[PDB]
Formats: C-alpha cells, structure tokens, sequence
C-alpha cells in the first residue's frame, strides 16, 4: 500500500518537518568517451564544486549557480544549477571513469545537500516564493569538453498559474546539454529535483524531471560501475 | 587470547594462502596548513595515482615507484613508494580538507591493493627475493608544497643477514620528508608497510613501520574527519 524505503535519519526529518518545502537536485549521467591518437591512460581526477551570486540589473533578486565540475579520462564536465532568488548548492559530485585509450563510459554523480544532514532552505517562506522561482526560473546547464586533449590536425597552421500535483507528474526541468563531439560519442542523463521530502507528501507542486537519452539506463548502471572503474568524489562538509 | 578483527573476506583469503608473503602498504598523515593572503577558498581537489618502471644501470633489476598525489586547500602532496625489483602499487589516495582561509588541518590516506580484493606480488617466490628486496631497498619519499599559491615579495623584483621476527618489532622504513614550511606548518605521519596477512601468521619478517611527530594521535583523528571536513578519494578499479 506504501512503497518508500528510507534512512531512519530522513523518516524522522520529514516527519518533523512536513511544513517546511526543502529542495533535492540528483543527477545521474553516463558519457561515452574516446580519446586522441596522443592521449596517454591517466588515473587523474579533479573536482570542483563552486556557488556563485549574481546581481540582476532588472530586480531585487540575485541569480543563484551551484557548479559542480569534474575532470577524468581526457573529459571535462561542468554540472551548473541556477536559480532566480533561490540558491540549491551541490554537496557531491562523484566519477566513475576508466583510465585507458579505449572508448569507455564516464560515470557522473551530483547532489545538492540532504535537508536532514543540514537544513537547506526552506522555499515555503513568503507563502511558497521560493517554490514559484525554483517551477518558473530554474535552470539546467550541462557542458562536457575534451580537454586537456590535443586532436589530429592536418599539417598547414602550427600546433605541433494554476497549482498542479507534480508527484504524480512532473514537470520537466529546463536544460542544456553541450558537448564537444570529438571525446563525447553518447549522453545518458536522468536528472529530478523536487521536495526532498515527497516521500512523506500526498501531492507537491515541486517535482522536475529531465531525461536524455537512456536516463533509466544510466539510474541504474550507475549504482554498478564501481566494480570495473576508478571511482573519485567529493563530499563537502556537512556545515559547509 | 587472540585479537584480530577482521572481514570474513580477508580471513578467508589469508586462511587460504598462508605459503605466499604479500605486501600491504598504509599511510595516514596530518598536515597543518596556512595560506596567503591571496589565497581564496576553494572545493577543489586534484588526485593522482602513478606508477613507473625505471632501468636500473647498474643492474638486471628495475625500479618501481608508486607515487599518489593529491591537491587541496592551497597544498600539493606526493606521496611515492619506491622498490628494487619489487612493485607495490598504490590504490587509493584519500585527502580530508577544509577549503577555508584559516589554518588548518590537511588529512592524507594513502593504501597499497588489499591482496583479497587483487591479488599482489607474491614476495615468497624465489626463496622470498621480494621480501628481501623490500627490506633492503625499500624508499618512501613524501613531498609537501603550496601550490599554486603565491606568497608576500617586498617589491623589486616583478611577479605582479639474520631474519628477525618484526612482527613484534618492526623495522624503520627509510622515508624522507620534504615540505615548504610556507604552507605547511606541521606534519604528523604513521606508514607500516607488512605481510598483508600478518594478522594469521605467527610470526614475520615483513614489517616496517614509520613515525613523524604524533603517529598514533593521526592515525586516529583521521577516521573522524569527515564531519567537518570536505572529503574526496580516489580508488583504482579493482583489477587495473
Ligand atoms: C553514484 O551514486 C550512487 C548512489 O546513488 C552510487 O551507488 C553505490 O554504488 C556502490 C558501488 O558502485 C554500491 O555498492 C552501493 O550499493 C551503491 N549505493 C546505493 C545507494 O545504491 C554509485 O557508486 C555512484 N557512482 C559514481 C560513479 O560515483
Ligand atoms: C582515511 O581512511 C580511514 C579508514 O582507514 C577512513 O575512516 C572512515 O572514516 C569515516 C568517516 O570519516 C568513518 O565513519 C568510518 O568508520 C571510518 N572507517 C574505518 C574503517 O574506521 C577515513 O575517512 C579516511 N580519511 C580520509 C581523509 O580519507
Ligand atoms: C575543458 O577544458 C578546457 C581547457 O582547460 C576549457 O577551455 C573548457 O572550457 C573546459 N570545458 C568544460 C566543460 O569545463
Ligand atoms: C606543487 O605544485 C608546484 C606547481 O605546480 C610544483 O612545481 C611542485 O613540484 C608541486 N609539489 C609537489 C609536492 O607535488
């Protein structure tokens, strides 16, 4: 008759708080990779996560990005969530990579925090503001380049307002995806955001989805890469 | 009687192969940290696992040399493990940082493969060439700089033969430790270096241990980070 399955740690939160509305962003995505003639296998792994605050010329309002990104096997990623008076900040973002010339997939996880291991912000102050901006104004930007790989160049130049229950049906998430084609062969994406907390909720105006290509795939290929992968993350501090 | 507490997968692996000798490296290490004044807080980390061969000159054997690296909070670390004719890869490097301005700690986990989860050199072959080789030859070399920071200049120049039971008495291993006391205001290092399944076996000659300042206080503080710190880890596919 119910079918959640949930920490304690997160039953217990949202139990406590079912008048408050807290945000969660997940996203899964696989990458399919090839490298250059010159590319040499690497373990290497960088990760990044940065929040930036933009004023707006037109309004009172700021603009709001969480930037995760991640750099293994010869590709860059940059996961960016925006919004307008409303900040949801990544709190993880994690690889799963091969190291080897071959083409293989990239692995990438990102998260923004779990209200229960540190309050986020509560979009159900002002009479649900925050929840309007997140539904209106959010903002998915995805960019996978190739760097820092070098490509075969021919020899010349010199290198040398109506309120809608959305946990039934979500609405979809507003994203780019721009990739460079030269190391990226495929992009599979499944990406939500929506009450952290709709779980516990009979219905919610605040569930987003996006898809691309094989995004049920990649949600569960995802949770078995680690097996056959070097695997690198970063957690902020939860507090920070 | 007996101490040990240990995975039904480890016991079982060392039950099964108490005639091989293999290698199991770990580090855990503490480095206190200071900025410039230039330095802004960042998420970032780098992480790095290598692993080269070199000719010898003088001899039939090679040089192996593992080397993990890692970079966070304004601070580069290269840890490198060193053998003759014995290789003892590394595969994980963890770091525990805070990205903030203040002075703080900088925690580093550096592990060799368990020889459960992959099987490693077996140091018994060859009358126990291996083992010898490591207690002979064996260099661990750690490096602590501060880049890519840049620091305060007054203005002139411009830049706008007998075998000893160690299981009970460890050896020293041979390290040295380098760092730029620019940005790096302590360190605190525990490294043991042993039969990976010593924990079964009576009595061994493969055990090194390495001490800098407080080992035993690192080797603690280091499992309880991860609450106020930002944490990231690279670990190598299982298998390669
Ligand atoms: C992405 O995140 C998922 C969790 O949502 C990770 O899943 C775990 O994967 C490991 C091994 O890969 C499993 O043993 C665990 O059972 C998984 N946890 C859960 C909750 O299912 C997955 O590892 C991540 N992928 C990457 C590349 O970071
Ligand atoms: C270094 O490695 C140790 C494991 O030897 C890590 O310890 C775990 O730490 C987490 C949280 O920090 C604990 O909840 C686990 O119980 C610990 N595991 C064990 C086996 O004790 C420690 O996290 C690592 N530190 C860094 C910075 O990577
Ligand atoms: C990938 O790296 C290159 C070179 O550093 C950079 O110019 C490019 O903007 C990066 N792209 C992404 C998606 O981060
Ligand atoms: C730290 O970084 C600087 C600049 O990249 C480099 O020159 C130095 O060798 C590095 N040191 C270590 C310990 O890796």
């Amino acid at each position: 008759e119910s079918q959640r399955s949930n920490s304690e740690e997160k039953a217990n939160f949202c139990s406590t708080h079912n008048d408050e509305v807290y945000a969660r962003f997940r996203l899964q995505m696989r990458v399919g990779v090839r490298h250059s003639p010159l590319y040499t296998p690497s373990n290497m792994c960088m990760l990044d996560i940065e929040d930036s605050v933009e004023d707006i010329e037109e309004s009172t309002e700021k603009e709001y990005a969480s930037t995760a990104t991640g750099e293994a096997a010869g590709v860059n990623v940059s996961v960016a969530l925006v919004g307008e008076g409303v900040s949801i900040p990544f709190s993880y973002i994690g690889l799963g990579f091969n190291p080897s010339l071959e083409d293989s997939y990239l692995y990438v996880n990102v998260s923004s925090r779990a209200p229960w291991v540190k309050q986020t912000s509560d979009l159900s102050a002002n009479g649900g503001w925050g929840i309007k901006q997140v539904l209106e104004k959010e903002l998915l930007a995805i960019q996978i380049g190739c760097d820092n790989q070098k490509f075969p160049e021919e020899p010349t130049t010199t290198p040398p307002g109506a309120s809608v229950d959305r946990k039934r049906n979500p609405a979809d998430i507003d994203f780019s995806l721009l990739v460079d084609p030269r190391c990226v062969t495929s992009v599979d994406l499944h990406v939500e955001l929506r009450d952290a907390c709709i779980d516990y909720k009979q219905e919610s105006p605040l569930s987003l989805k996006g898809k691309y290509g094989d995004g049920e795939l990649v949600k569960k290929e995802i949770k078995d890469v680690g097996k056959n992968h070097n695997m690198c993350s970063l957690n902020l501090n939860p507090g920070n």
